[PDB]
């Protein structure tokens, strides 16, 4: 599955592509 967030810290793969732009909305701050 190529869908890895870019946060190293995370350490977590994913399966869908929407799934780390919503994840990933939230990694970090507020947005
Ligand atoms: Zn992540």
């Amino acid at each position: 599955r190529p869908f890895m967030c870019t946060w190293s810290y995370c350490g977590k793969r994913f399966t869908r592509s929407d799934e780390l732009q919503r994840h990933k909305r939230t990694h970090t701050g507020e947005k």
